[PDB]
């Protein structure tokens, strides 16, 4: 159950690792 995942995959459609922030999950 990926439940961090969506709060992360969200900071990855953002950019992820060069989005400016670091992941969430």
């Amino acid at each position: 159950e990926e439940e961090c995942v969506r709060l992360y995959i969200q900071w990855l459609k953002d950019g992820g690792p060069s989005s400016g922030r670091p992941p969430p999950c």
